[PDB]
């Protein structure tokens, strides 16, 4: 099907931005935003929903929830401690919400009101950011909503000869404030939209496809999110022709590909967002609401997204005052420590195109190391690794102790290897060496 | 499509026999006949081969082969120990080589001279198993190949009035032994057919309909194989409208059913047998040829076994002295360990009707107990449970010990079953109370 508006990437990009965009692997996400201020209360009343969607929940009015920026004061906040908080964790990038649907802007715009700037804290939070993390060698990456609660410009869809010049307004808006984040932070590296699933953004492939062109005119090498990007039909992330539109597809959040029946996602760059709690990002008061997850149940995910080529962003919803929940403080100092043992096999990995076996993970290190990454320690003692046609295994190898492995043969394309002598108390990696048949 | 040798059973057997065929759930198997004596060597050559099929590996004529019975004289051999030994392991049920394709007997049959009587030892080997198995309240079942080395009337296939004429004969000597096994052994619950491939009897499927139905005649409840059977096409295991014949579906001795693709498994009765090295049923010397299974990779099968509806045999190959390799005492002696601790998630076990997960096997007990058969310890300490639409995880137990698991609920229809507060340090059992509506 001819279109205008689809897919501009034959297969992934193999330019050195996108080479690093991938190989940087694990992301850390901000939500910060006057949601943090209630916390998930209005009026006296928690809300089980996302704390980000309170203004939704309890039906305040936009001119009610925007007051919150009257009480917009992060004594705590520090870019530096924030950017220190995300070395130590070892994430490679940290993706920032410049404006949630809120429409609040964390960086001062001259295109409204509602920023920063007309706060009592007054100061630039995305400029002190984006420096702060740029310092610690961290890249940045804006999300930024198209949907905007505070603009009455806005529309879900288009219903009327009204509605069509109102939401030409709203894009002009939109075009003004992406420009602007462009031109203000150039050190930005991806651009990860969100809010454009409503029927209006449908009928406007067309100025999804201007707005990845426009900030890639703007910011040499940028990477562009899936979740911006319909066609010429209306259709979302994928083409009509089935192609993968922006530079990776970011529709996975809360349930990671299948690592059996979805080695699809293999063939295309994506990454994976997700929560600590069940489905908060924005601050919210009270996490005995939902299943909060552990430090492994975080880094089980993060290796299964680099075991089937995908990134993963580990999400944080700083306080009201600019610091973090100590569950959050826990979690990035837990994260870190295995990552600083670990990381080896997560940075700059990849699909191996091994089969998934029980014990945990298999990812490829860029000179054809294999990686195992053992989450459930077999009472067996042996670690089944079944290779593909033509590979063998010739060593392997405990990461953290240089200690050789015993590897055993047990049938054809089957090996046992041994887990090591002493427990390491913790998920692990054992290096393999293998040899592909000419 | 109209069948008069297909299937004869309607879904799974619910006779108390058939229940307790499966409830038995862990077998042994038997391999002793003259290929004990060789152990897979034969003029100075050690063959790789499986141990039982030397004669077709080193081409040895019927004379010379049946020749080792001068040879045959286990005199370290105890019916009572062999019973004690399977007892220890907690067996249910031994499955006997009555005669492999050697054609040499384990009972003094009156239908070949190629038999225990004419053997140094002389004694009646099966009859001496099956009173000793049947005391240790252990069941027998009787393997029997209708392929027999030691009958020039055995045919291949069918090409010509004299192998017409031939085969006939052989039908009719087959038909002979099984009536004797089946008169002589009343006790016997299941008749394990082998050597039943070749054309000659894929094109006569009339006459495994027959054995079926004559041994159900001569022995009440008794179980059936479905690699005996071919139908009046030729099919064989599952007749052409796709039904399984005989009671159970007899396979998977290469690789068990995938625990996700293949669930239709869950919908018949079937049983696997395994080897502890890679391929050998009958006693070979040198075990250092292939890989030799630890306890826990044969636990790992026979649970995945019940996990998935099956029974599981575990074979063994006793020495021409009637004793067993210190290999097979230690897996015995550790299988029966481990039964002893954990075996309610085994015995009386079926399918649970749960997603698969990374940890090990659900089983599913009588009462709708249903036993997380952990094999893959998480470091998370956390067990995934996915439920199916519209049940729950009301408590958890550490089998072994009486101590309460913590059940955390994560999302709709799954939870972090906790491990137990401590680790019961090898492959263990915790067990769910569940619930419906
Ligand atoms: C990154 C997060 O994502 C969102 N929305 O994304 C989706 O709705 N994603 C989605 C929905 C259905 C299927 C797949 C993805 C926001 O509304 C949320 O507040 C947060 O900023
Ligand atoms: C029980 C064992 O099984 C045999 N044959 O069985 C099979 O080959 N079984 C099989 C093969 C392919 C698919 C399913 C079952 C015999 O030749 C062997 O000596 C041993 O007695």
């Amino acid at each position: 099907i001819p279109l205008k508006y689809g897919a501009t990437n034959e297969g992934k990009r193999q330019d050195p931005a996108m080479q690093k965009f991938r190989d940087n692997r694990l992301g850390a996400f901000i939500h910060w935003g006057l949601y943090a201020i209630p916390g998930g209360e209005w009026n006296g009343k928690v809300y089980g929903g996302a704390a980000e969607w309170l203004k939704s929940w309890a039906k305040v009015p936009a001119d009610e929830w925007l007051k919150l920026m009257d009480q917009w004061n992060p004594t705590k906040f520090d870019a530096k401690k924030w950017a220190k908080m995300a070395k130590e964790m070892g994430t490679k990038y940290v993706k920032i919400t410049t404006k949630h649907h809120e429409g609040f802007c964390l960086w001062p715009s001259k295109y409204t009101k509602y920023t920063v700037a007309n706060t009592p804290y007054k100061r630039d939070i995305l400029g002190e950011l984006v420096k702060a993390y740029n310092d610690e060698g961290i890249d940045v990456h804006f999300y930024f909503s198209v949907m905007d609660w505070s603009n009455p410009d806005y529309r879900y869809d288009i219903k009327s000869k009204e509605d069509s010049i109102a939401f030409s307004r709203f894009l002009e808006f939109t075009d003004n404030q992406l420009k602007e984040l462009a031109t203000r932070y150039p050190t930005v590296k991806d651009f990860w939209f969100d809010g454009t699933w409503d029927a209006s953004v449908k009928k406007n492939g067309w100025w999804t496809a201007h707005a990845e062109q426009m900030l890639k005119e703007l910011v040499p090498g940028v990477a562009i999110n899936s979740r911006l990007r319909a066609d010429d039909k209306g259709k979302r992330h994928f083409d009509s022709n089935g192609r993968l539109m922006g530079d990776y597809e970011s529709g996975y959040e809360r349930r990671l590909p299948d690592p059996v029946k979805d080695l699809k996602v293999t063939q295309w760059d994506w990454e994976a967002c997700m929560t600590i709690p069940e489905n908060q990002w924005g601050y919210h008061k009270d996490w005995s609401l939902s299943y909060v997850k552990t430090p492994i149940e975080v880094i089980d995910r993060i290796v299964h997204a680099v075991s089937m080529g995908g990134n993963m962003v580990v999400n944080f919803g700083p306080q009201a005052d600019g610091d973090f929940r100590p569950e959050e403080k826990a979690m990035a100092t837990a994260i870190g420590k295995w990552m600083n043992r670990y990381g080896k096999a997560v940075y700059a990995c990849d699909y191996a195109g091994f089969e998934k076996q029980d014990w945990g993970y298999y990812t490829r290190g860029k000179n054809d190391e294999v990686y195992m990454v053992v989450f459930n320690q077999p009472y067996s003692e042996r670690l089944i690794v079944k290779t593909p046609k033509g590979i063998t295994v010739e060593k392997a190898t405990l990461l953290t102790t240089g200690e050789d492995i015993t590897v055993v043969e047990t049938t054809r394309n089957e090996y046992n290897v041994s887990v090591p002598k002493k427990n390491p108390g913790e998920p692990y990696v054992i290096q393999l060496k293998v040899r592909a048949a000419k």
